[PDB]
């Protein structure tokens, strides 16, 4: 409307072409999901698109297969000034899609089982370009879902207190309506949970546990560096000793870059003198590595891990 009404609303391309995206979505889910896909193809540096025959016609792989072969150094590699904010956008057009999908689009059983079952075909590919760009896009996308359980975890919290109120109320008496009501509020939103819980669970068994060991180093140093973020986020789901042995196997990365980011996560969690009880046995089984660290070889790592051992002290 008005240049007032457009700069009180600073709606930015991405919000804006999120908006259209869930719009076109509502139309015609098919050719969403396939401007979706072609997306995630072309962030990859990839020159070929899937159209409606193949997206209705063909099995992933194949379609997989067929983008392998049109692929002429891709958009996250690139330097110069016109791919500087790339990364940083990519990853911001995830998490405005997911916050803007959380309410209806993402429990659909079409639209995240689309996009996960694309990361996880791409994130088993022999091409580099491919195997970079999916797996940021689910570390992403995991933390977007992490981001969406949360504000569920509050509602859950507001619906839970809302049917005591009314359970206590009631009481010898016959169960109104506001009681079916909130009794299926409850169940609804730990019905979205699980769903939430399912998505998390496809993105860490199919692209998690094997990009951490992925031959590039900055995939490795992707996959820690937002297992760390998950694991402070979401303590209860992710900080747990079988989820920290892929930190732990990690520190002994042969990566400055990598091992830097092992610390920077171990770090993120012993500040927090709460979860501390909770690292009692990892700190155990790599007190060892952890502390051989502060003398590492690279400076930087060796500080880091001067730091964590200091916060380790102070607990
Ligand atoms: C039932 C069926 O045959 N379909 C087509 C293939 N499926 C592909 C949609 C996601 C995807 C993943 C990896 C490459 C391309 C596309 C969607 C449904």
């Amino acid at each position: 409307g008005t240049l007032f009404e457009v700069v009180k609303l600073g709606k930015s391309a991405m919000q804006s072409v999120v908006d259209d995206w869930i719009e076109s979505y509502k139309q015609d889910r098919d050719i969403a999901l396939l401007d979706l896909i072609n997306f995630f193809i072309q962030c990859s540096g990839c020159r070929g698109t899937v159209r409606i025959e193949m997206f209705r016609n063909m099995q992933n792989a194949e379609i997989i297969r067929k983008m392998t072969e049109e692929f002429d150094d891709y958009p996250l590699t690139m330097p110069g000034p016109q791919w500087k904010k790339f990364r940083s956008n990519f990853c911001e057009f995830i998490g405005v899609l997911i916050r803007q999908c959380q309410y209806s689009i993402i429990y659909d059983e079409y639209m995240m089982d689309t996009v996960i079952s694309l990361l996880t075909g791409l994130s088993d590919s022999q091409v580099r370009a491919f195997r970079h760009t999916s797996t940021l896009a689910a570390m992403k996308l995991m933390t977007a879902l992490v981001n969406v359980a949360l504000n569920l975890s509050i509602h859950q919290d507001n619906t839970q207190r809302q049917y005591e109120a009314e359970r206590n109320k009631m009481i010898g008496k016959r169960a109104n309506e506001r009681l079916e009501l909130l009794l299926q509020k409850r169940k609804e939103l730990q019905e979205n949970q699980d769903e939430i819980e399912n998505m998390m669970n496809s993105i860490f068994k199919g692209i998690f546990v094997h990009r951490y060991r992925d031959a590039i180093a900055e995939i490795r140093a992707i996959c820690i560096e937002e297992i760390g973020v998950w694991m402070k986020m979401y303590s209860d789901a992710f900080l747990n000793d079988s989820y920290l042995k892929y930190v732990g196997w990690t520190l002994h990365d042969r990566q400055g870059e990598v091992r830097l980011k092992c610390l920077k996560a171990l770090q993120s969690l012993y500040t927090n003198r709460e979860l501390f009880p909770k690292l009692e046995l990892f700190t155990n089984r790599f007190k060892d590595r952890i502390v051989s660290m502060t003398l590492d070889k690279e400076y930087d790592v060796a500080v880091e891990a001067i730091r964590l051992v200091t916060l380790i002290l102070h607990g």
